[PDB]
């Protein structure tokens, strides 16, 4: 009773490769599991992070280069577009020989960068206003400075667009890196070398001169002020709760609120907004409703801005816009980035150029590089068996209401209709291999250029800006996919309600038709209930079955939910990392992703014993001594395998929803009674803690 097939014989093989049978299950499973992937796997010089998730989306790459490469006579319009913009990317040789005149000729239409202008108060000074430079940073480039601005969905109207402000990102990954020292301090160094360096490379190529103090005064400055911005901005733990986050009011509302004075004028939210939507012809009132995320960011903005001049001010939002630019130029500039790059990520090069825009055609035409991906590497017979899992996973999560004793009985029916209402998206919308006139037109606008990869990503830019501005007024189109398929991930949408799957993530180790039951469930079926628990976290328990934020909790239903989540905030805030020098989890800001990886395990694992009830057991994998519960267990630890450079720990743990997949693995675990039952752990044995965690 032993499977013998050359699909068995790999399939044992990798598990077997991967996991270190010398380790303790019961001590340390992320060990046991992921042991031997750990020596076998080392993280390439170019790979920030190296896991199963990384290794397949490498592969990927691969399999897009071999069909973005090749011109074919047959191609329709939407491909040869692709392809145009592929070659254009690739085209080291060209893109050398511009050195950094693609970025030079730009800069103007940003007002500038002071420090690397001749005389910019001169040339820019007299037309200048922070209402327009934001906004032109903004609704050309996609680049938020100072005010994010977007054009989203409502989140208590899911039909319909409005548009949001809220606090932006900043230069460095999180608010954390600002006070610059220990772990943050290299960082720091690096960021405002990285300044100066460019700083220098763009004088020298506009042949100017060059004052090696008076640009490290001006750029010592930019930072100065992000510095004051980023202590201004709120904590992402408390960001958490949707309900709070929430503040619609007028434009009018919002100018009295959140005035603000820069270089002696009052900033004008009215022509802010307006300038924004003009690129898109759209004229915004004073009662216009706006949601505002973060009102006390405003308010704290208020003594900071009136303290710089406007050439300290666009020489932080210039700088914002030329750092993410500075890598698509000659060599030279992005040897500048060098430095920066290994702070924050531990990479000692840059990718290779080809996986470089191979991923970056595929993410800004990902139904034309979907359609080549699919038609090359995916199986359509996957699709009706996703969806016969997806279907016993919801069921099991609606018969587990009646075990769940901390819920009242009319919230469960409330939860059982939001799990009834879960739409499904499996592999990839059929329209983008089934009908070549809709995807054509899709591209009607672009035109790229063989030679010309600054211009191209230019171009791209301001369409995908425009192309969310021109949404305000528009519904929200229900049939529109919110991911390309040719990715290896998952998704859950709050505001659709539904579940994806794209076809990049239907592949071993997640399903296979040639891969064990165990394994699938263990696999795919545990990331689909992942998904679907996703609905019902901290944050998606806020919305209902229409993707409304709307309280359908009863108060003691919503209190208990807190008090059994925050028992995993407990258990992930404990845990402490090595590769991020024992800094901790932050349990907070991981608890979503954490309360779905509990769920989904447990869910996936139930789904799996009624499938084996109903149909028997399983051959058995050659060279391994474990029954199917076990490689259950196995199977879903060796989908988080992984390994983090320590520069890019650190960088994660302050940034990343997610906990790091060695303690999705352990935490998960740890809560499971079922995987303690498969691998007999004694109680209190690591892995068996007495006390467990649980919500769904
Ligand atoms: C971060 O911002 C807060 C205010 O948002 C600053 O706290 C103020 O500090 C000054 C000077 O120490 C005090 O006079 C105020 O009373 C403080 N206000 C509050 C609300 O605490 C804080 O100093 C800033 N930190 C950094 C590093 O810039
Ligand atoms: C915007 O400003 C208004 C006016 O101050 C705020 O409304 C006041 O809120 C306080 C309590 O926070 C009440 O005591 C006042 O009666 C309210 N006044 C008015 C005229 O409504 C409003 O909360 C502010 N908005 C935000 C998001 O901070
Ligand atoms: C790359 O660009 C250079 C300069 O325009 C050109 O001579 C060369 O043929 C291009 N390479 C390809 C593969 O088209
Ligand atoms: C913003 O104000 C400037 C000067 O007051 C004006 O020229 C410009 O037209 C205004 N923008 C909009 C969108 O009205
Ligand atoms: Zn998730």
């Amino acid at each position: 009773g032993i499977c013998k097939s050359s699909d068995c014989i790999k399939s044992a093989a990798r598990l077997i490769q991967n996991m270190d049978a010398t380790a303790e299950p019961c001590t340390d499973f992320f060990k046991y599991a992921c042991g031997g992937w750990l020596k076998r796997n080392v993280i390439p010089e170019t790979s920030s992070r190296y896991s199963n998730f990384d290794i397949l989306r490498d592969e990927l790459e691969v399999i897009l280069k071999d069909v973005l490469q090749e011109p074919k006579t047959e191609d329709i319009v939407a491909v040869q577009k692709a392809k145009t913009l592929y070659r254009s990317c690739v085209n080291e040789t060209a893109i050398d020989s511009r050195g950094g005149q693609p970025l030079l000729k730009l800069l103007p239409d940003v007002y500038g960068w002071p420090v690397a202008t001749q005389n910019w108060e001169q040339t820019y000074g007299t037309s200048w206003s922070a209402e327009k430079s934001i906004a032109q940073l903004n609704s050309k480039y996609g680049k938020k400075v100072l005010i994010n601005f977007f054009v989203g969905t409502d989140d208590k109207n899911s039909m319909n667009h409005i548009i949001h402000i809220d606090q932006p990102r900043l230069g460095l990954p999180s608010r954390d890196y600002y006070e610059c020292t220990g772990i943050y301090k290299e960082a720091c160094t690096a960021y405002v070398d990285f300044m100066i360096a460019v700083a220098k490379l763009i004088r020298q190529e506009e042949g100017l001169p060059i004052d090696e103090n008076q640009i490290s005064v001006e750029m010592n400055k930019v930072m100065e002020l992000e510095k004051e911005i980023a202590n201004a901005t709120t904590k992402s733990e408390d960001r958490n709760d949707p309900m709070l986050l929430y503040n619609k009011m007028t434009l009018a509302q919002i100018q009295n609120n959140f005035s603000l004075e820069i270089n002696g004028k009052p900033f004008s939210w009215s022509n802010f907004t307006n300038e924004i939507m003009s690129t898109v012809n759209i004229n915004i009132p004073n009662e216009e409703d706006v949601v505002v995320y973060a009102p006390e960011y405003l308010i704290k903005l208020k003594p900071i801005l009136t303290k710089y001049s406007p050439r300290d001010l666009q020489n932080l939002m210039s700088w914002r816009f030329i750092m993410d630019l500075v890598s698509s130029l000659s060599r030279t500039y992005k040897d500048s980035r060098n430095a920066f790059r290994k702070a924050l990520y531990g990479t000692t090069s840059e990718s290779a150029t080809w996986r470089r825009c191979a991923n970056y055609v595929n993410g800004n035409m990902e139904n034309a590089v979907g359609r080549l991906y699919v038609e090359a590497a995916f199986a359509g017979e996957s699709k009706h068996v996703v969806e016969d899992l997806i279907a016993q996973i919801r069921e099991v999560f609606i018969q587990t209401l009646d075990d769940l004793t901390w819920m009242d009985a009319e919230t469960k029916k409330k939860a059982e209709e939001k799990a009834l209402a879960i739409k499904e998206r499996i592999g990839y919308p059929d329209d983008i291999v089934s009908n070549d006139n809709k995807l054509n037109n899709e591209y009607l606008e672009l035109n790229y250029k063989e030679d010309e990869y600054f211009e191209n990503i230019i171009q791209n830019l301001k369409f995908s800006q425009s192309k969310q501005l021109k949404k305000l007024r528009e519904k929200v189109d229900k049939d529109e996919w919110i991911t390309g398929a040719a990715i290896v991930n998952a998704f859950y949408s709050s505001g659709r309600n539904q579940i994806v799957f794209p076809a990049g993530i239907l592949q071993p180790p997640f399903f296979s038709a040639q891969q064990s039951n165990s394994l699938n469930y263990g696999g795919i079926g545990m990331v689909i209930g992942h998904e679907i628990t996703h609905g019902f976290d901290d944050n998606g328990r806020n919305f209902n079955k229409d993707g409304d934020l709307v309280d359908w909790w009863t108060q003691q239903s919503a209190n208990n939910f807190k008090e059994q989540s925050q028992c995993m905030v407990y258990q992930y805030g404990n845990f402490s990392w090595d590769l991020a020098g024992g800094q901790h989890l932050n349990g907070i800001n991981t608890l979503g992703e954490n309360i779905a990886d509990n769920g989904g395990i447990g869910q996936a694992y139930r789904a799996y014993q009624n499938y084996v009830k109903k149909n028997g057991e399983e051959k058995l994998l050659p060279g391994i001594d474990l029954n199917h519960k076990q490689l259950f267990f196995l199977n879903f630890a060796q989908v988080w395998c992984g390994t983090y450079r320590p520069e890019y720990a650190v960088n994660s743990i302050k940034t990343d929803v997610h906990s790091p997949g060695n303690f999705r693995i352990i935490g998960s675990l740890q809560n499971s009674v079922e995987f303690s039952e498969a691998f007999q752990c004694p109680k209190n044995s690591y892995m068996n803690p007495e006390k467990k965690c649980r919500v769904w």
